[PDB]
């Protein structure tokens, strides 16, 4: 049942833990926070050319966070890969140190301060997103493996919440080739290779098999097959990982107590839509897109949802509708009652979002938190 005394559950559409031997419950929400950069190549969150590495961890439990979804690649997680970039000087007890032990030392001190981990398996090798969750020279058995021995190794630290088994998958072509030509993630096209529904039932219960008190984390696709994209006006246009569209109708066959469905949703820092125009409704049509592509997986199906990554520059050099997108985003969550998320990022340096850190890497963005705090009160 669990190495640590202590399990994760889903019940409805909120998140439990249970201490094991107490018998006690708690629901929890997550406040989190994406930093990135183990899944670079890096090999390490970023900011430790400026920052203290423990420092950073108290700045985001001084904001309020209470959750840090940390996105890896495969060679993060291998004993013997050499962080890059960091400033010793003020890091000096990460001298030494390989990736795999800075990630064992960061979230074994956010359990300390009581901060949940969810663990992102975000690139299989350093440079970009794959759309699949293999390529030429990595198998989905690789992958597997690797997830494998991460639940392995993580599964015995505490506040480790579960695995998010993949990030974004999505298609690198137009429909109608993005359905068949095979380089692409699909979703009840029916073929398991390029099925993210079915790959993450394989990966999930792989997963639960060595971690059974873990969560798993299942984002969407882009596009999923074409009967379900032609049945709504934006079908097209979700994001990478945003596309929950077919969860009604192809659920994913995993145990219900275990599984969080997890869009990421963006506004129009990172892309223009033709929705973000006040000429297509912009704002007030924002709701309705959001309900279609993830929000009704929780207010219709009932099943637990987190926001794996939404945010933008809240206009800091950017669009600035963005304000008005996060604005109208946060006041649509808290309505709602989807209380758990990560936003991108802790992180200033994401090119389309900037993150809560200005590019001193030490002061936040004052206004842009100010939004977010209304989700955590």
């Amino acid at each position: 049942q669990t190495p640590t005394g202590i399990y994760y559950e889903v019940r409805g559409d909120t998140i439990y833990m249970i201490n094991v031997t107490s018998g006690e419950e708690t629901p929890i929400h997550l406040f989190g926070v994406n930093w990135f950069g183990f899944e670079t190549c890096n090999h390490v969150v970023h900011g430790l050319w400026k920052r203290n590495w423990e420092d950073m961890l108290l700045q985001i439990k001084s904001l309020g966070f209470n959750a840090i979804r940390l996105p890896f690649c495969t060679e993060s997680v291998k004993p013997g890969t050499q962080p890059i970039g960091i400033d010793y000087s003020k890091n000096p007890d990460l001298r030494g140190l390989d990736s795999l032990q800075i990630m064992e030392k960061i979230i074994k001190k956010a359990g300390d301060l009581g901060i949940f981990v969810l663990l992102d398996y975000h690139r299989i090798g350093c440079t970009h997103i794959e759309p699949l969750w293999y390529t030429e020279d990595f198998s989905e058995e690789d992958f597997i493996n690797t997830w494998i021995e991460v639940a392995k190794r993580f599964g015995k630290y505490w506040n480790v919440i579960g695995a998010d088994l993949k990030n974004e998958p999505h298609s690198v072509t137009s429909p109608p080739a993005a359905y068949t030509d095979g380089t692409g993630a699909t979703w009840g096209m029916g073929n398991p290779a390029t099925d993210w529904n079915l790959a993450a039932e394989r990966i999930g219960k792989a997963i639960l098999k060595v971690a059974p008190h873990w969560l798993i984390f299942v984002e969407g696709t882009q596009f999923t097959n074409p009967k379900t994209d032609s049945s709504y006006k934006w079908g097209y246009n979700a994001w990478w990982g945003g596309n929950l569209m077919a969860v009604k109708d192809y659920p994913v066959n995993l145990p219900k107590n275990k599984l969080v469905y997890s869009p990421h949703v963006y506004g129009p820092d990172v892309y223009n839509q033709p929705y973000f125009g006040p000429a297509k409704g912009f704002p007030d049509n924002l709701p309705d897109i959001w309900y279609h592509h993830f929000g009704y997986v929780k207010l219709e199906l009932g099943y637990s949802v987190v926001i794996g990554e939404f945010g933008g520059k809240y206009g800091h050099g950017g669009d600035p509708r963005d304000v008005i997108w996060q604005n109208k985003l946060v006041d649509w969550m808290i309505e709602n009652k989807f209380c758990d998320f990560f936003y991108w990022s802790w992180n200033p340096d994401s090119g389309d979002t900037g993150g809560i850190l200005q590019d001193d890497w030490t002061t936040i963005w004052e206004d842009k938190y100010n939004n977010l705090k209304r989700l955590m009160d």
